[PDB]
């Protein structure tokens, strides 16, 4: 008897014949002590339309100093499902809430809202009042720090500062930073822990304010002991994880990869398949990818919505190695529905990145909206010669379901191309006991490795699969 | 020969067929290297009534000046069991003792009482004095560092102090500061090793008193190395603990878990199911939860009072994973009864929620008041075909009975629904030696699991389930 | 049945008779967890041509001002495929680009290319301005840090500086540092998280600017706490690598050989006979060595071509001990083509030295332009008396060859010398599933050693070699 | 089947019936992880003659700002092979080179020579000048940090300084300066990491310099934190070795003994039959003790020559304790020929003691000059009680000898006289497999020890000494 692991797939790809493992498709990994295994493996929730708005999401952030969830979704801003504003501009923006402003901060101006209903953007002191008229330009992301904003001019070493009693403005006196580390366009900016993160190029550099009591006196200084050395490959790169950020390398370095910022240095997280997927899309397409953070029980994803692929990061489970997921709606190659989560209330509610339409993660269903899923499952390719293996159990949970949904299962012999397809069901609506197995599986030549196609819209749990080997 | 765990029971659940353990509910774990196990398993101790008291408990606190215990418990404030004077409004209150004052802080004003038998109330300045006359405004919580109070305004960042030589009004001239890294207002205030910790909705900041020895200049400066950057659910959604305060995260981070408060961060002490749990209740539902600690004998327990579930998590027992577990009066599903925890003298005073008196623990009595209750053992699912169990012999220890009451257990196949339920007895009123076991169990067909429900108002002790195999 | 790892082969020289390991020949090595043993060997990629220039490749740095690759590849300068200026002089330059201008520095003068599209030089200040006038000399290397560059004269402790204001003048007041804990010429010059990082001959000091705020008063103090004392052989053994450099030793040491900078200690990194190959050459003839780093996939190349050997480190596959590799154009023994790799959208782009043409790196082709190459594995020395090997099983993965191509192996009795060459197909154009064997191999008298010589223009991978040992 | 180690063989000494272990004489220790052992032993290289000098060698020192080697070399000063000056006196010199001038040092004058072809000597400023002039005294070692140099005067704890303008007079204002932490006189001088390390008769201080800029206040202050407590011997017997200096200890302390410098203490290098063969030498005696530092292939050595023994410490073959050895010329017990051992281009240019020539050493050849050379191991002595050993066979590699030489092989029973000498060639001109064996070794009756005398003038190496014990 030999138990074969399915957290992960390994397999060759037929374009160069090199060695890449193959993610679990549409399937998390929780280690939980199961009957005789370690761990089990859960499919994705499912979701359910809730409300319905304007157009597809371009934006979301959880106000703090008003318990409800800010999105612009599209056509114009909602407040969970109030209307209270409008906005212009088609792509993605970046939002950061204030005490008293919202700074949606679309196109290439600090567009923001007021609570009590007017609309304001940042611009110049009037020339009447006497001030230092910086020179402003287009913005690229939002910020906030204690009671004031931070943008950054596009393409351009310098960084500005909101004024305290008019927020509204620059500032009085002083206002221009610079990173000044080495020559490098600011991609993106950040806050974490009391300091303002500066995203380069090719450096990340941190300023700590400082107290002034003068005018126009270096209100913010650099700190050079925390330098990372390394940048973020596109605006949206970047996302708050664990106490970290957790970026995307530029192609200034040697190669594009995913990373987590430590103390003062950066650590790679990603598989080398990782990285040979990351690398197969250009530089401009790369520059248009997002990244997000979601935490449902005990799991910590990192997800990365890159053109064609919504790769995703365990942290919880990646006990031995780094643990990746692909996720995808139809039952053919396509892109995840579903850019920004964020939970409200006790739900998570996600947004659409096709459909003009909101919906929220739903556990006892495995189902988008109202469409079946396709979930996979890969056992990495084992060399046994002149074997003959009988008994495949794979474990299952059931009776959660409406129909007695199938299994469809193969064996490949070089690793590449599968073979028949076997029909056995896997679950039924209403019985908690069952046994999920096939009986012949017949001689293995050389080398052999399964395919576990499951085609439900309800829950799929699969934990421990062996085969008498003789 | 096999032998069973009992600590906690795995499971699942037939709402979405997902594996959570069973918590063993109203009896708590203790490591102790038995006769031939590890670790024995004690019921919680019984409640039995000392005082009548005006109404439903409302708070609690030591105060240390005076060697007493400090209780409104409903209706009107007590001291012990003395009257000392009256406190209105119904709801739940924050209390901080004071070398001269008792500080009750009832609705929204910070209510302050006085041993000589006066009662006061902390308001502005008199216009006539001439000082920076503040404006207030409504009370969440209370605490008392050095000889100054604190509270923090509803709503609003800005928290306040009370002055030295008059304890009844604002200060002189500096009382207001802010939390600010953030926007975000002030859950709830706390005193730790001389920081006053500002519990906000998405941080935690520390402040230090600083020697200001000038007329309203900053006696207080926030420490920003000490940041937690995680909030708390509730205003009471915190304790003391360890060295730590223990809190519960808020909705606005990824999800609410439990965690507990390191050097500068804050580390998960919730498994996947207590955080299952705790996702059952909505946003509004949860602030209304109570937290507390007690500690008799080597145990340090952390309960927590939600709406439908009385948690327990038990730090010294806890060596291999979290030992959480949950309180339960009635036959049926129902909610613990004795909110405030105190120990008084040498004996514990707990208080009550559903009716009016207040009650102490006892330890060689399971009944709280004059009822019997439920204790219930989980034993967690194994896998072995087609095997066959004789003899299961748990493993009790008697003689502190009133009747010689009876043991139901029973198995599962499933792990959902039991079988029958077969009586034993395991507990005689004066005999001290004496076996518990059954003689036949019987064929298992692919997976079991047993259950243990005791029903008694004696205290029940097992240690050591064993079956022989086959 | 046994198993002979060939990451790494033993062996002896007949010219003193000591045991010098085998380094595998033009193939490197990733740990993968393969099908019965922990990591397969794959051929290095092969370089096809992609533009044409004027030169042999002498420079090459990634521009982070403007995203482009900045080569002068010979006669002139290139920006990727444009023209855009033209630079004199033969041999090899250091390049530090700027946000205003370029920067190449050939012959002994810093000469800029500014991009609006005129030409300038570094030179003191006009007479008539009434400024210090220093001595400047000729240039060896070029930095930049922060707003300004930073160069070192030549044969002579003291390095100079450049004005914020003006980029082609040397300062105001303030530009003459030194370096001067030893006497010792500065060999080179480089940057390294705000430190000037000067390497001298016998050591390296590292210095950190300071806020003058005063008229030619000390910029850039150096800092003795992070001293190395250990100098470099040439003055372009030098790169970014990890986080250090990773220089090559002086002779004014003890030997040469490779090392990597810790907190301020250097590590060496180099097996014996890696610095047995470095002592062949003389001290003229390792001047003229250069260094690079490259990354793609999850490896961390440290390239050093040396004239006659282009040995390759592999950071993340020396697990155990240090893993070096030697790269290889023709059939018989010769320097490897293609001197600057640099990554540029999502390729990497090879330069080259003996041909005035550049091209890029593709991974599904082993021809470096369109002729066939050579790869070689050793397996090292085993002592096995009497026993007789048959079935000697090499694993490949094969289907993107263009031809059946064979694989030649063979044997040694004593170490040196080899035996007869059999040939033996180890790659087939669309079969996915073949095996490499060999079915009688015969007695070992007293020791036996392998070889797989292979000669291919497809990409080669060969994992796992298992022989019958009787 | 035994195996037997070499790289250190146990014995006693006939005159007090000691344990002392036998140290392999003229051989080096390298591990390597061999066919079948983990090492493998290879004699040292011998010396050619390569330029013909004055007479013995009296000192070196590799010049930094002058890619040249310095040696006195007996007579007159040398610089490679040019005459360039001379030095008169009779000994042992200390020298330390400068930007501009040698500073030989002989005799009891700072002779100082200089580029420009003249010759100066440190003294007192004229008195017509006006300054401070001390009162000189003898010289004992010399040395240089910054620009300044920096002699001890003999016999007393005083320790000078020298200008910058003018190097050839102590200095205008401060150049007095003292150790006194306890009386001892300056036994010698050296720099280390811009420290003057001050190696005194009981104890050693580490001198930082400090920023004056003042007229004669404390240029260099001491440091405390860095005390060793121990002397050195003599005036030579230290010597940068790793990041310290490796000093001998003085007869103050309890025993004379090898050392190695800390963070803040000494932890000692050398086993109990080293520090037995130190004491043979008489206080006076030991004073005469020159030790160095060489590196060749992986090898850090340290080399220390005694009037009578020329002991050697290999750092990197030190695994499981101290690795020492001894070198030695003739035939009979005799001290090794060249005292000073310089890396000069890619060659290694050995002194002499005995005759005026200068040498450089040769890998390829194990004969110094044209003269054989004896070679020895010892194998730790066993204790088996009527056993019969019959095959012992050592692994030898041959092809690089001009004749066939033999080796002497012999056995002791009681560990000190050994008996009978067979001989067996271990080495062929030109055959690169043969067997080094002996087919019959007899009964052993309380225990046995062997040897393994070779005299060649070719490469001897031996890995792997095994006996079928049965």
């Amino acid at each position: 008897i030999q138990q074969l692991p399915m957290m992960k797939g390994m397999g060759k790809d037929f374009k160069n014949a090199d060695y890449i493992d193959y993610l679990p498709v549409n399937m998390l990994a929780t280690p939980k002590e199961i009957l005789n295994s370690s761990g089990y493996l859960r499919s994705f929730p499912g979701i359910t339309k809730r409300y319905d708005m304007n157009g597809v999401s371009r934006g979301v952030e959880y106000n703090t100093a008003q318990n409800a969830v800010y999105r612009v979704c599209g056509g114009k801003l909602y407040k969970g499902e109030s209307e209270v504003g409008d906005v212009a501009g088609s792509g993605r923006v970046s939002m950061a809430h204030g005490r008293t402003s919202q700074a949606v901060g679309v196109n290439g101006q600090l567009v923001e809202y007021r609570y009590d209903g007017t609309v304001k953007t940042v611009s110049n002191w009037p020339a009447d009042s006497g001030f230092t008229q910086y020179e402003l330009g287009s913005v690229r992301d939002i910020t906030r720090l204690r009671g004031r904003y931070a943008w950054s001019k596009d393409g351009t070493d310098s960084w500005f500062i909101t004024d305290l009693e008019d927020e509204s403005h620059p500032d009085r006196y002083s206002a221009q930073y610079r990173a000044e580390s080495q020559p490098d366009g600011i991609i993106g900016i950040g806050t974490w822990r009391d300091f303002i993160v500066c995203f380069g190029s090719s450096t990340i550099e941190y300023f700590s304010l400082t107290g002034a009591t003068t005018a126009g006196a270096a209100l913010y200084v650099a700190q050079p002991s925390l330098m990372v050395q390394k940048g973020i490959a596109g605006t949206y790169c970047k996302t708050p994880f664990a106490d970290s950020y957790a970026f995307i390398s530029h192609p200034a370095t040697g190669a594009p990869s995913v990373y987590i910022i430590g103390s003062g240095q950066a650590s790679p997280i990603a598989t080398a398949s990782i990285e040979k997927i990351i690398r197969s899309y250009t530089a401009e397409e790369m520059a248009t990818g997002v990244m997000e953070t979601l935490r449902f029980d005990s799991h910590e994803l990192l997800i990365i919505h890159l053109p064609r692929h919504v790769l995703v990061y365990d942290a919880s489970s990646s006990q031995n190695g780094p643990q990746w997921c692909v996720l995808k709606t139809g039952l053919y190659d396509d892109v995840y529905r579903g850019v920004d989560f964020m939970y409200e209330g006790n739900q998570i509610t996600c947004g659409d990145k096709s459909e003009a339409v909101v919906g929220q993660l739903q556990f006892d269903i495995s189902s988008q909206y109202d469409k079946q899923q396709e979930h996979l499952l890969f056992t990495p390719l084992f060399k046994a010669d002149n074997a003959r293996c009988f008994d495949l159990e794979v474990e299952s949970s059931t009776g959660v379901a409406q129909y007695a949904d199938r299994l469809f299962l193969s064996a490949t012999t070089d690793g590449i191309n599968y073979g028949r397809e076997q029909m056995i069901e896997q679950n039924e609506p209403f019985v908690y006991d069952k046994r999920v197995l096939w009986k012949r599986v017949g001689r293995i030549r050389r080398l052999i490795g399964f395919k576990l196609r499951v085609i439900t819209k309800s829950p799929v749990t699969l934990s421990g699969c062996q085969i008498r080997l003789e």
